[PDB]
């Protein structure tokens, strides 16, 4: 847990808004979720989401399998109620006598936005936010969440796939790019207000499908595992936004989310959530094949390799930082780092 | 068979159009769908929703395994390519040649409403519409297709189990009725448009859900199985409409269309959604008891049965004046008999 | 296991008489049974059930995978014969030769009693007995012998959970308690002769089917995992007894056992075995989520925990009793201590 | 662990020609395969069947779900190619600029022979060779492969039992001997140039099928796994060869192939692979229950186990000189311990 | 069973020598096949292979559940044997009495070749042959036997599809045809001794993988369901042939066999396996799909269709010889019609 605690910082995404309210008939939860191993229960209590360890202070139930009244959270055993703090309200077997001082369960930092359930393990640090997604609020585009999808792999490996296009060619070639295009080019990338920031322009003229987003590529990448790419596609002349973001369930697992936006929204949301599955099952089996999970000290790297390698740098650099506390986290964050000609 | 060949000439619903979109890659279909015995293919070929019988005039293969092309469909085999009408148009074979005047296929009036399709596979007598559902373009009200849900049951037993609440008490005490509220009012019912319509008044402070559109229930039934019930809720003073139908997809088997407005609407649809399936749970496993399949005669009706006398009786008359011919019919479906005090 | 090694000392059940009976075709075993993480196997070898360690001397085969013999349990691999002692008696494949000293398997206690067999894998205090069910050999009662339950939880978690009375309105609303009785008495709580003797008078008049055993309920639990439960119903007048004990399989499993005995007996044994199965499962789901296995310190107790707190505190006296040696266990398994104004 | 450290130096069999033919539609692999917990994969190359562990330099993909390009594998994420000699040879993003020194992975010594592949993970010892099968390039025999079988238990206890015969009477009354000749010889065993030889001669008149190979019985043990039994049998008075060795896959599993020859061949192959399928399917459960897998100190031997004892006792030497160096190891194996009044 | 009866008087395969050998560990079967919806057994007597229908004279039990002995199939339930002739030759329970006359079953022509077991279930018509495989005994040739394959299409519909060009672009567009000639040359075909003979030149060039049999193709297709088509490959200089044949199991099942031999055969047989495979992978989903499982009337023919049409002409004209009588269809089946300028 040692080299991961670092990533207790940071906001991640646990359920889509529509998992938590199919999750139980209500509508307002209990759904259990899962974040770097720790057992959590959400629920929406009153206008509140709520995010708590999933276990009962009494005798260990699990929350996640009680029931939302009214503005608490009521567990399934003994029926103890939790208010939006974590406390005990009510124990319904002594309800004359003075509830327990510790029978309190942790509560955690949780926000819906984008319609997605947001929990910060620890917020100790005052210094981070949840992603930037640049099409929300935009009425020219119309969102579509899909369905969240799990693969055997980390995070980290993940991220890397999705802003690697040296594999395009290999994994991608009859969908995103030609075969023949393998030599991507090196691009500037910024750092500010905790983002990654690069720009690409893919090739032109390729033979891929129409729904396919190939255009020109902006990227804004809210660390660690978040991915905004606004497309300015070639062939249809209109915005395209991909918005990727990883939860890291546990050492090898991810729980992935994406949301995308269209400008042209004429057309059926399927044409696109079929071509994005059809990329997902094309990268799956690779990825989960990579190992160990967590890539190490030995592996070997080339010049195309730029966006990854300045990736496990300023994730190396945070880990660092918070060995140091949360000044160092704070400056390693958020110290802008600019290398294009770009302004801010 | 012969008894059942008078429902050709009505309008049924085979899909949603997100089940078409979801059928193919492209969002175009094809995809096969199956009514009143009949294998049919639907499919967008340019603007226009298109029903094909399910087989090419060549060697026989299944279209719905093609692909739309431009605003043709394609056969899978050797790539005949149909236009809206069902003509072949192009012969890839044979590009020279002129084509067989017998290329073709049958097509069927096929039109999307509601965000469904649907087919008329009989429109010789010409006189019958595409069901009403009162709540298409009231802006007041959110409106939500579920999924389609299959039943080993009949359109006929679907209908008289959707009008009954003779069974509320036993088959849905917790959920829509009391228990103890079993005899219910007998009200007049008038045939108007091809359609049944008839008022009723539920009892009111039953102990049942929230989300139970339990209140006043006005029915517009247009037949012969398309149900639109108008709830003006008791507990929340707003309206709530049901709208029901069931395909017939064979002599035993119905797909069953729901769709539901609110005009309170800040509540999530998964509360509805869940609502929804539970009821349909509840009736599932007596409706598919049900034997034989088609009502016989020797069954017993009390006087709380009216709805169900009544639709039996109409269903009786149609399928005779069917027999008639197209005069006759339209005078069945058409002509008023009315019963209440409402003007018309 | 240090901390389980004070649990050898005790009679568990580990399978019922039927189990070993319908085991094998012969009727006579051997079965494969695991206590407390060891593997065992048990057969009826002549008059006499017994149990060994389930790993033949020889090359280490399983013995449950061989067959009995009249009065010897033989290897499946190279056949060696095994007495009811545990001592190899026949090595095929060297007649003549002496068998060595070593060809023997460690044999432990193994009795019949109520229909289970016990095993006591250590008799060296030599003062522990089989625990107590109070219908055995009384002529007015009909027993039936359940078969047994399997959940993934702790025997002192499943204790617990079956002598608690603050869980019932929550877990068993509909079944054995309203849901408004959750305040319960603290009862007086006697220690003698190695069993707690506790008596509770449950609420009358509870909208509760007339097959559940509510009433006067009398405990008599043999420490540590048996529970002899004698209830004087209200709805008939009559006793009924629940015989309830747990096999602590591993650390994080139980082999549970049911038997119940009722001095009204006309009705159907199904009628109770289908009213304690629905109350087993609603237990199940809550007792199986209790997370750590094993009841951690930070627990939070309240005042009607009373009967949990008090077992606790006689397991971890018994635990450190055992390490102190025969003379110390058995003062503290067997010493009265007497709360209520009752004589023993 | 380090118990298993030795057993690298020896030739394992991985896969059959046939598995590795099958494994990719190109019939040229590649195939993942272990040993020893090593994750290797196979390919044919040109001329030359190649392994290498089955990790990428670069960010660690499976090579195994890559693809053989002209006589060198070339990775599926980025398609990195390496050639026989395990190093990168073509970084496709980076096509002019120089190769890292480090791009390369670890290759094995590897050969086809017999049919199967072969795979030496350390040779720096270089005293070992693949093991001897007597009836290759005897053309008055007829050579059967075949497929793999699987067992959960390791290669010695799977050696053990296949050189045993005191289990014959209990494993295989039906099949290999009668169920009272129990009690077998005890036979002188030589070692010569890293094997052990023995000879045996079952018992005559047997109840056994025609097709069951019982004779005059001839061992060659390469060492540690392959078994050389040739068959001068009663029945038929002609030759029959099994070649049996096990794939130590890890610390619990084997891999194990089985070769038979015969000199009387006008018969069905498959009344042999029926019959070798059944032995070994009576033989599986018992072996699989051994337990623990690797056979501790505490095992009783008899004198009929000479065998075993004798088989444990040089692979406990090989253990030991192993650790003296590649010196000790190569006397260990090689030189020469005659029992018997044979020739050499 | 009317259309197809003239269907019985050609050899049929049933199943591969290998499955019969497989079926019985004795390797001498028996096997249950089905033929034209006959459930009949095949067996290996001595030297000879048998065909009976599956039902024993006594009281019906299935020969195929019964057992070899010598030159006898015995019935599994009363021990009835039977020779070569179907004749029942012992009654167990009366072995003094005289046999019944009734007490015989019928028994059918069987024969191997090629390694296929072939049946004729009417020999009346004394002029049909097992069909014609090019590559037998010729000693330039490796030939491989593939496993069956079961397709939910008839025998008629399999052959059509096998020797119809115009689909290759649309069902085989990566692995037989490039997608960009769909329009095939009309060629001569000749009627020979009950055989179709036509050859082809396909296109050159092709996008096609080496080990695609692809050059110029010489057919000579025994009437009614078999196939040999010998390839002068364009690739490789080479000759490469195809033997495929259908067994009509029932109206709409077909058993499939594919036998292929090739010249350059240092290479994998899997690597045409596998191709093979993936060919038939690709029709399957199309063809089974054609409905009704028999071609009707109303299918719409084209100029490229003149296989097939000609295939249709010669079968109707062998079912109405069939009504004639054995000289018709002897004339119908045998006699020349020749339209290319080949001498025979
Ligand atoms: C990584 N990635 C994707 O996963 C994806 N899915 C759909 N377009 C996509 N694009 C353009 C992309 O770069
Ligand atoms: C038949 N029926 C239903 O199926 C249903 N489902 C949800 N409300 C419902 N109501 C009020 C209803 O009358
Ligand atoms: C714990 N428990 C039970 O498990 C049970 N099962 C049936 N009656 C029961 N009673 C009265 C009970 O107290
Ligand atoms: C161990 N073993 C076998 O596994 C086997 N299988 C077939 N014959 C066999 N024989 C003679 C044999 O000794
Ligand atoms: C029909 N057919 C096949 O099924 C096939 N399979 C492999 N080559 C093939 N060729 C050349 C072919 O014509
Ligand atoms: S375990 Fe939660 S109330 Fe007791
Ligand atoms: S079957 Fe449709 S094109 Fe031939
Ligand atoms: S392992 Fe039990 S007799 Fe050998
Ligand atoms: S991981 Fe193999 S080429 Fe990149
Ligand atoms: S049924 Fe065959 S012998 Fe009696
Ligand atoms: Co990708
Ligand atoms: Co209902
Ligand atoms: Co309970
Ligand atoms: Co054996
Ligand atoms: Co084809």
């Amino acid at each position: 847990n040692d080299e991961r605690e670092y990533l207790r910082h940071f906001w991640h995404p646990v359920c889509t808004v529509t998992e938590l309210e199919k999750a139980h008939p209500s509508s307002l939860g209990p759904l259990a979720v899962k974040l770097l191993n720790e057992q959590l229960v959400v629920a929406k209590l009153g206008d509140e989401y709520v995010a708590m360890r999933d276990r009962c202070a009494h005798r260990s139930a699990k929350l996640s399998l009680g029931t939302v009244s009214g503005n608490r959270l009521q567990c399934p055993y003994h029926g103890w109620q939790y208010d939006t703090h974590g406390a005990c309200q009510l124990v319904p077997a002594c309800p004359n006598s003075p509830i327990p001082n510790k029978a309190k369960v942790d509560r955690f930092d949780c926000e819906e936005r984008y319609g997605l359930i947001w929990i910060r393990l620890d917020s100790s640090f005052d210094c981070t936010e949840i992603p930037y997604f640049s099409a929300a609020n935009d009425p020219r585009l119309r969102i579509v969440i899909q369905e969240p999808y799990w693969w055997d792999a980390t995070a980290e490996r993940r991220w890397e796939n999705f802003t690697d296009f040296s594999h395009f060619a290999f994994i991608h070639p009859g969908t995103l790019f030609d075969p023949n295009n393998a030599e991507p080019p090196i691009v500037p990338m910024d750092r500010f207000n905790g983002q990654f920031r690069f720009v690409y322009d893919t090739p032109e003229d390729m033979a891929v499908p129409n729904q396919a987003p190939i255009g020109s590529f902006s990227y804004t990448c809210s660390m660690p595992f978040a991915i905004n790419l606004e497309v300015s596609k070639y062939s249809s002349s209109s915005l395209h936004v991909l918005f990727n973001v990883s939860c890291p369930v546990d050492s090898h697992t991810t729980k992935n989310f994406l949301i995308f936006a269209r400008e042209q929204s004429d057309d059926s949301d399927y044409l696109h959530i079929a071509f994005n599955d059809l990329v997902f099952a094309e990268d799956k089996p690779v990825i989960e094949s990579q190992w160990p999970k967590d890539a190490p000290a030995d592996e070997v790297s080339v010049v195309a390799d730029k966006v990854s390698i300045q990736y496990r740098k300023w994730l190396r650099e945070l880990k660092e930082a918070h060995k140091e506390g949360s000044q160092a986290f704070r400056s390693a964050l958020l110290d802008p780092v600019i290398e294009s000609d770009r302004s801010y």
